């Protein structure tokens, strides 16, 4: 109601990327989305052996990024503010391998040119997802390379696909832990566009616009699931130390087409990040890593007339958008 | 530090092949001398690829340090960038050369019998120079140079010169027919128990300047035979009302590491004092053109005696700062 999907309690000590000859699978997911951005591809390939996957966010011409890491444990690498590609992957620190393979072909696109202006910026973020799984397996060169290689235009897979493969939610205790998976929602408001990716691995719980528990922290006792809040609070009441898992995070991405300046841009990241402590409960917690990459295509100039009204109208837009891409995520 | 007077032009960059072109051999590093220290738990190895020339310098403290960043310019180039690591990587390639940090991490997993607990996670933060102007390949630090240079590791040793990072590092990008090669550079003090240790690979839009101010490496005009500051270009430009030219593709990446206890305000705040004191060596510096990354790193071994501000990261910063300005020099040199 929904039903669970625990993911039961991870066994370390299983086998990694050197026992296996990894073979990268094309993610389908549980459903795709299909969206009209132009000039915005997304890619998602796994590894069954993990399972663990890299999601691609591919903008061939390049794009003006902000990026707002917020808790104790941000897994990030370039964090540009021009990006050619964002890379998210499962694999923790690990994973951030998965980005080196997209530069390395973006490169190779390139004709190896190095100038300076020609240079290839992928900013890659990464999710614990070892919590989810029993093996060592991790998001490499090449599975990076086949999200690349599989981006196409207006697609996205849903659910357990790419860096969702073995997101989960709710690490009060990993026995009530659930699988939650990757989400995009899109919108179009007359020119403008709002892609939204998220990959919510969160300490916390997903939450919809009613207030309910909707995925995470799952007591088979009872066949409910529980704010975490609740668990703080008694552990408090009792005078006994709370317990938490580490090895959280949400990694997300805004992508509009809306012109914005690099101050509206970094308001505007802000802004939605922190509008996701609606949707995940608690968030931007010490136990968790979370960045967002809010992306911009530079293409829309919005209508006027040092206070941006428009980043903080698009700002509420795209808040509402990016909650219904987690509650994808966690459907 | 007997600076070398003599010219190490780059020359202008240079349609090169890549990694895969070559069959790449990595190559330990031995610079031009090998410095020796005495701090055990810290190893540096270096590696380079010939085809480049571009390689990479891993500090591995396997015990894990608390590390501080601090980052200044708008061209930074840095993976992980934690609180906490067992090893420091700094690299060539650009961005591209982050790859050899995932070198070091997946190895430090392999050590680890992958094991991938959160307590157990094997940390690696990576930093890297622009260093495609100062050759004609498009070859970067790739895993398997990072590898390398952690299997290359030994303790209490680091090599001088033009050697993993530092092998194709320049200084002086106003413009490229008066940028000089640097290297890498590195500088080690013991007072009492206290012990410091300093790592640089300068590759500044900017000069290294020496402690009477003089420019030692760094826009060296060949019509002149001398070296100078680059705000004698800059501010003929401006008084010409000519546009000021400069290159992009700068950045000093460093490291201090030391012994002494330091809480994370004490160590992020011994992190801007030490990377703001290099303005000393390297001029101009923090610039919009450079992607500027200081690592502090403790390895919490000792307390030092006291009799909401600390007197003792501000006095370890002064010493520390003498420290990094050797290790500038040396690269320099
Ligand atoms: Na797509
Ligand atoms: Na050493
Ligand atoms: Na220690």
């Amino acid at each position: 109601d929904p039903a669970p999907r625990l993911a039961g309690p991870p066994v370390f000590g299983g086998p990694g990327n050197d026992a296996f000859d990894l073979a990268p699978v094309r993610s389908t997911g549980r459903e795709m989305l299909r969206f009209d951005f132009p000039g915005v591809s997304i890619g998602a390939a796994h590894y069954e052996e993990g399972p663990t996957g890299a999601t691609v966010i591919h903008i061939p011409a390049g794009a003006r990024t902000a990026v707002d890491a917020r808790g104790g444990a941000v897994g990030l690498s370039g964090g540009y503010d021009f990006n050619h590609a964002i890379c998210l992957a499962g694999g923790a620190g690990y994973g951030l391998e998965a980005g080196a393979g997209v530069s390395g072909a973006l490169l190779e696109r390139l004709e190896y040119r190095t100038g300076f202006a020609e240079l290839q910026l992928v900013s890659s973020a990464v999710i614990y997802d070892f919590s989810a799984r029993s093996t060592a397996v991790y998001p490499d060169k090449a599975l990076g390379r086949a999200a690349l290689e599989f981006a196409v235009p207006g697609e996205f897979p849903q659910g357990r696909a790419g860096a969702g493969m073995s997101a989960s939610a709710g690490k009060v205790d990993w026995d009530r832990t659930e699988i939650t998976g990757q989400g995009a929602a899109f919108r179009r408001l007359g020119d403008v566009r709002i892609l939204a990716v998220v990959v919510p691995n969160p300490v916390g719980v997903i939450v919809d616009r009613a207030g309910t528990v909707v995925r995470g922290n799952y007591d088979a006792q009872t066949g409910v699931r529980r704010h975490p809040v609740f668990d703080y609070q008694e552990a408090f009441a009792e005078q006994v130390p709370p317990v938490t898992e580490a090895g959280n995070c949400t990694i997300s991405a805004i992508v509009t087409n809306v012109r914005m300046s690099p101050v509206e841009l970094n308001q505007f990241a802000k802004q939605v990040h922190s509008s996701m402590h609606r949707g995940i409960q608690p968030f931007h917690t010490d136990m968790d890593g979370d960045t967002l990459f809010a992306v911009t295509t530079d293409e829309i100039d919005l209508p006027t007339t040092r206070l941006s009204v428009n980043a903080t109208a698009l700002g509420a837009i795209a808040s509402e958008v990016m909650w219904d891409a987690v509650l994808e995520a966690g459907k």
